[PDB]
């Protein structure tokens, strides 16, 4: 099925079992108060390497404190990392996949100030603890603190600190070292014209811009000798208007191969301070691959490998057939599946926990310095928890869950993976629920991966499907089970506005379920990321959709990386937005608003959508109590509205909690 992702590899002198790489993940797993690798990040990567990567990277480890970007990043400073490191590279070795460490200085992307930090020695000189870049100089972006320039000395020092990381590595097993040259961290400010206004030799020419990262690569080399395999990740575009160009990437990494033999480079899209998409669900797979092209005809030697959304192994198969891409590359469906790799090359793709490109665990979570977790994969940061293993029930129990959205599939695969008596009760004709809703929105197309995921688990598992099945007290009474889990989760709120009984009034539920015929005009009450992707559904129909919000801003719910999505697509649907408006009634022709400077404005709409909320469907649960059977349980938006994040973690948790006594 896939022989070309499951067909080996030499990197450098080392052979590696398949075309699959797991990138590079700063998690905030390690140790906060030094850069220690602890057991939480040893198991992350432990379950990456037994999932079938043929190499596993670490994430990218800080060369200096100053050089600190996040809060729990691995640190490649001192003596006491080495213990750390050598337990990580046992770990991924020990499954039989390549250990490639990362060597990646946050640069103008720094925060040491945020992380106790008061002062630092930087070039043999106390200096305070604001991030360095070649250049003084501000961020776009709030997060990012502005920059001190950094002295010739600190270059020089930064060189042989990056060096001393390789030799870190290496002398702790680690059977690679990658080079971390992009994004704007460190070297990418310095090979950046945008970020490099240095009038010496490290900024000007291109050639002075490349040389801190190839004296850094020409050092690393000596070090680490000429079989140890080097490799590299570098930008194929930076997506900054004043930036590199796509060619000048190129010329940088012939650079790179004339320096130094070169043993894989990872090509990457974007910077962090770029204001157009590159990671989110509007570029789909192989949106990017015509860079990888680029690079094979521009001739460059060194075997080259792709991630930036190629969450498809048919897309990648086809890359890696054609020539295209050497290696696979992922990050976001590694960390939703670090068993991708098995289930690829055992043949079973229906088995994959797709990664929807949500970046709510993974990116939102990293940057705002909480610890890394994923929507669809509960696992996550928690490998190395006792309460989170699977672990077989030696007493059987007859488990009824009602309901087949997120909350009760995850709930009923668990339970059925650890061998319990599982049977689904669903009032609908389909599984999914809210899932099922939402596939329909023009932005989650992925959503359609989780629902086939699911509808083959429970397939596969044995589990007793009933649907059209609406669950009541009665029938659970006549299936008389051990435990009874409720996950009927939410339904559209009815908030107290004046002529809500309208027949022009209709909710988020009976659009996606068709059962409202909608006009020319429709008109949303409500700026949460249920109505908003509700509107973009009834907008690519072709229809007038304004958005009313009562808040300050629409998208409120909606994590920082995919506000800009939303924005997109909003114009380019030529939908309308009002903001700080009070609702004053619902009515036959529309809705009356009036604006926060007092402005009374009429809504034109053939259709109200009431979408401000929603309210947990908790009448089953109510109605049944809690001694229905011997063990009962309310989970996902029911037992109180969450997102679709705590429903999926709610039911791996219920899951695996169902004893066997
Ligand atoms: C259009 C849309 C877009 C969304 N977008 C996002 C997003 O981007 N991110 C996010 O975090 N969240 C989003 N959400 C919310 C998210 O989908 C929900 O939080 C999540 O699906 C709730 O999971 P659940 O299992 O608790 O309940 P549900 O998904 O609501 O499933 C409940 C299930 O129980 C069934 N049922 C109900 N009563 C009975 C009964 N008595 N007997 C049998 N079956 C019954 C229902 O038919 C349904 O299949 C969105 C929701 C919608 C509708
Ligand atoms: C949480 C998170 C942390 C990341 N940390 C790193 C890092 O340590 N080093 C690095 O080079 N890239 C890092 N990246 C970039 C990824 O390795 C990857 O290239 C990117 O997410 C695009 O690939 P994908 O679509 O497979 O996720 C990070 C990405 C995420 C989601
Ligand atoms: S949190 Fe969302 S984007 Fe990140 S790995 Fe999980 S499913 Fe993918």
């Amino acid at each position: 099925m896939y022989e070309n992702l499951c067909k080996p590899i030499k990197i450098g002198n080392h052979l590696v079992k398949n075309r699959m790489k797991y990138a590079a993940t700063v998690d905030n797993f390690c140790d906060t108060k030094n850069g220690n690798v602890i057991d939480r990040e040893i198991e992350y990567l432990r379950e990456r390497a037994k999932g079938g990567f043929g190499i596993v990277v670490s994430q990218g480890g800080y060369t200096h404190i100053l050089g600190k970007g996040y809060v729990g990043q691995m640190g490649l400073v001192e003596e006491s990392h080495l213990p750390g490191l050598k337990k990580l590279a046992d770990a991924i070795n020990a499954e039989g996949a390549m250990s490639i460490g990362q060597i990646m200085h946050t640069g103008r992307y720094g925060h040491a100030h945020e992380y106790g930090i008061h002062e630092a020695i930087a070039g043999g000189k106390t200096v305070g603890p604001e991030p360095v870049g070649p250049t003084a100089m501000s961020s776009p972006i709030k997060r990012y603190s502005p920059c001190r320039e950094m002295t010739p000395e600190e270059i020089e020092e930064q060189i042989q600190a990056h060096i001393v990381a390789a030799r870190m590595f290496k002398q702790t097993g680690w059977k690679g070292v990658e080079v971390c040259a992009i994004v704007g961290y460190l070297i990418a400010d310095f090979l950046s014209r945008w970020t490099n206004k240095r009038t010496d030799k490290w900024g000007g020419s291109l050639e002075n811009r490349a040389r801190f990262l190839i004296e850094i690569l020409k050092g690393i080399r000596k070090e680490v000798g000429d079989d140890y395999p080097l490799v590299m990740r570098l930008n194929s575009t930076d997506l900054i208007e004043g930036g590199n160009t796509d060619e000048e990437y190129i010329e940088i990494a012939k650079m790179c191969e004339a320096a130094v033999r070169i043993d894989l480079f990872s090509i990457t899209v974007g910077w962090h301070e770029s204001p157009g998409a590159a990671i989110t669900a509007e570029k789909r797979p192989g949106d990017w691959l015509h860079l990888a092209d680029n690079w094979k005809k521009a001739g460059i030697k060194a075997p080259i490998c792709m991630a930036y959304r190629m969450n498809q192994p048919d897309v990648a198969e086809k890359a890696v057939a054609e020539g295209r891409i050497d290696i696979w590359e992922m990050c976001r469906p590694g960390i939703a599946d670090p068993y991708l790799p098995k289930k690829v090359c055992e043949g079973r793709p229906e088995d994959i926990v797709t990664c929807t490109a949500c970046n709510q665990g993974c990116f939102y979570y990293v940057f705002i310095d909480a610890i890394m977790g994923c929507m669809v994969n509960p696992r996550v940061g928690n490998e190395w928890d006792p309460a989170y293993a699977i672990n077989p029930a030696a007493k059987k129990k007859k488990v009824l869950v009602v309901g087949a959205g997120p909350s009760g599939m995850e709930c009923a695969r668990l339970a059925a993976v650890r061998g319990h008596d599982v049977t689904i009760m669903e009032k609908s004709d389909s599984i999914g629920g809210e899932v099922k809703l939402g596939v329909k929105s023009p932005l989650l197309y992925d959503w359609a991966e989780t629902i086939r995921y699911y509808k083959a688990q429970i397939d596969k598992l044995g589990i007793k499907l009933k649907l059209n099945t609406e669950a009541t007290a009665d029938s659970i009474k006549a299936e008389a089970p051990d435990v009874l889990v409720i996950a009927t989760g939410g339904k559209p709120s009815r908030p107290k506005i004046e002529g809500i009984d309208n027949k022009i009034v209709t909710n988020v539920f009976d659009i996606l379920e068709g059962k409202v015929k909608l006009g020319d005009k429709v008109v949303f009450i409500g700026g949460n990321e249920i109505s908003i992707q509700t509107a973009e559904y009834v907008a690519e129909q072709g229809k007038e959709v304004t958005v009313l919000e009562k808040g300050k801003h629409i998208c409120f719910d909606v994590n920082i990386f995919n506000i800009l999505q939303h924005r997109r697509l909003m114009a380019k649907l030529n939908m309308k937005s009002m903001t700080n408006v009070t609702i004053n009634e619902i009515n036959d022709d529309g809705v009356e608003i009036s604006t926060a400077g007092g402005k009374d404005v009429t809504i034109e709409a053939d259709n109200v959508v009431v979408a401000e909320g929603m309210d947990a469907d908790d009448a089953l649960a109510k109605a049944v109590g809690t001694k229905i059977a011997p063990e009962v349980y309310s989970i996902g938006d029911c037992a109180g509205v969450r997102k679709l994040y705590e429903a999926i973690h709610d039911g791996y948790k219920m899951g695996v909690k169902i004893r066997g006594s």
